[PDB]
């Protein structure tokens, strides 16, 4: 929640399109998913950021 | 099988071929064998798509 708050009020400024909405949301989605440890999860939050 | 039934509600209004059919029958299953986080399923995933 921490980092996927703070981008999400980020998110909230400015107007993605909702197509990208959909695309950061769903990341978001397999960034709950995905482990905290799994360094694939790494890579996916380096994403997110 | 979310992912999955959105596909497959999709692919329940424009008709396939069989042969297509088949092929994302066996992919779709060959997902749902896949972990559910694994790289390759990203793969697999953003093919299907």
């Amino acid at each position: 929640d921490a980092i996927e708050e703070k981008f999400r009020e980020r998110l909230k400024e400015l107007v993605v399109p909702k197509h990208v909405m959909d695309v950061v949301d769903e990341e978001l989605s397999k960034l709950g998913l995905l482990d905290n440890h799994s360094s694939e999860f790494n890579v996916t939050r380096n994403y997110l950021d």
